[PDB]
């Protein structure tokens, strides 16, 4: 039971319970157990959850005829997607450009450089935003690049209705919650549409610091904005207490399950709440979130921006 | 896969085939096929290789009575079995020292206090052996302190007989080489006793620093030291590798197969080269599995991995 190519190595990631940040572990006289349960997104090829729609892109636009052998890929990315996609293009026999916000760290750039993309770095004012506008454009003048563009491809979306939730479900059953970063908006999509099909009353959490063309607001039920001290007091937490070691989208989606997890345990509910871990803690150290104590971190994070 | 400890959500790791850096992926008229595999132990709860022998020998030292509630662990280490011991020290309840030298490197203790080790300096001077006898010493003061010493501890060793080789032997029954680090020497030890017990002719290959280079390795172990793990009658090879040819290697495996992997795998992967173009010159069937001890992340700051790989390469 063994793979062909790191491609193959994907998905299938484990489901791990967080005891100790639980609220209530145990089911007891006090209540029913409000558990907290981590999908690890890191155990990925490239360590981040973006491997699975980023394969999932290519491989729907080859089998759709759009990609050549040396054909040239661009892609708007704050980084992860970018990672992915340089792996996978590697592997396949394509160029990879990203457009990418000038404020992104140096390690994201780094491992872009190192699997041989090319960068285009747009004005760090205009965010993703910014970004998208610039892949556009050298889209339309370039029209034989392809740009597989993330923020509106279902195969994103249908990367996680077809492993992301169907894994959930097998691994995690009795399922009342599922939390997760709201970026492209695939995660929560994809894997929420599935859900919400296989369990009734289940209920789809957004954590989040132009609309992408694949959400749809009706699939959640609650969206929160998290922010940054807070989200990394809870990465931090989560290393110190459980022994992950998160990027810092993990702490906005913890403090969000957490809020969860409380309001479960006040209304003694059954609660067992699953939360994507998207990517770990390597790509932000020279965030400072992780040194010395969380005065320090909050000190740190003074005039950064992200 | 949903696991109530993520101390449960460690081995079983993937094993990939290398189709394209492989010597020869398919059989045929020019002769066998030979094939690397890749076990990517970057796929474990601190990305790497070390959370087997740490969790095995926490749990040895609790099967044995040496370890209860309360207790410190000490050990000298500034890497991966640093950072592993962290982990699972403080998801098992223990507090844990780690012993190094005074001027060890900021990177190596900012992973280790992110996982929540403490840190006592020895003498920059006496290096690794003075933080190997002070870690003693410290361990010695109070029953509730112990050290596991990774360099003796048959838990190490036994980590892989119980854990490496039998997955390998799994996913690979095919096996005919094993290619692996040698460092503390668990990894070849365990792994291959236990090959070598259900395969017929396996070889066993080590690959390792050269002589007067094992800093620029990055690991602080002394030149004649040889660990108490250490049996040289189960290695068929060992493989002195050079800086340059490491970092090479590790480039190579990240063009063509993906795999973003730690330093050492270099030097890995250079042996199984060699091995692999052994057994092509000599028209043998092989099926070569080397170990990914842990991923890239740790070592961006060394230069390693940048563009330019004319650059990087004398980067250690
Ligand atoms: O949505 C993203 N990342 C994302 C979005 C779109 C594209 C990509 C990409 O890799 O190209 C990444 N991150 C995210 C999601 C949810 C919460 C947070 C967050 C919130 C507060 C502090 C830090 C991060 C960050
Ligand atoms: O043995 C190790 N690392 C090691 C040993 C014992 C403990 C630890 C640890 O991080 O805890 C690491 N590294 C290794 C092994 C084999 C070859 C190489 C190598 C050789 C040439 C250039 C670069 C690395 C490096
Ligand atoms: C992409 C990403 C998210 C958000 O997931 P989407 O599916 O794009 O909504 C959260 N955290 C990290 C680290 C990401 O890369
Ligand atoms: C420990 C280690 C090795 C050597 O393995 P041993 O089992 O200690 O011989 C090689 N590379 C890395 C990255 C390690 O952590």
């Amino acid at each position: 039971a063994r793979y062909d190519s790191l491609l193959q190595a994907l998905g299938n990631t484990p489901l791990v319970g967080l005891q100790r940040l639980s609220p209530r572990w145990d089911d007891g006289r006090d209540g029913p157990h409000v558990r907290l349960w981590a999908k690890l997104e890191d155990r990925n090829p490239t360590g981040s959850i973006k491997d699975r729609p980023a394969v999932r892109m290519i491989e729907q636009a080859e089998a759709d005829g759009l990609l050549r052998p040396g054909a040239t890929i661009l892609e708007p990315t704050s980084g992860n997607t970018g990672i992915s996609l340089a792996m996978a293009a590697r592997l396949k026999g394509y160029r990879l450009i990203c457009v990418m916000p000038e404020n992104t760290s140096v390690e994201r750039r780094q491992l872009l450089e190192l699997y041989g993309a090319q960068i285009i770095f747009s004005a760090a004012e205009g965010g993703s935003n910014t970004a998208v506008a610039t892949a556009k454009e050298l889209a339309a003048t370039n029209p034989s690049w392809v740009m597989l563009y993330q923020y509106g491809n279902p195969a994103n979306t249908d990367s996680h209705y077809c492993g992301t939730g169907p894994e959930l479900l097998a691994d995690l059953p009795e399922i009342t919650h599922f939390v997760a970063g709201l970026g492209t908006t695939g995660t929560l999509m994809g894997t929420g549409r599935f859900l919400r099909e296989h369990v009734a009353n289940v209920k789809i959490v957004a954590a989040e610091p132009f609309v992408p063309e694949l959400y749809d607001p009706e699939i959640l039920t609650a969206r929160y904005s998290v922010g940054a001290v807070d989200a990394v007091r809870r990465t931090r937490e989560l290393v110190h207490t459980e022994g992950i070691f998160a990027g810092i989208s993990t702490g906005a989606v913890l403090h969000a399950a957490l809020g969860v997890g409380a309001g479960a345990l006040a209304a003694g509910e059954r609660a067992d709440i699953a939360l994507v871990v998207a990517d770990a803690g390597w790509k932000y150290l020279s965030t400072g979130a992780y040194a010395g104590s969380l005065d320090d971190a909050e000190t740190a994070l003074e005039g950064q921006l992200w």
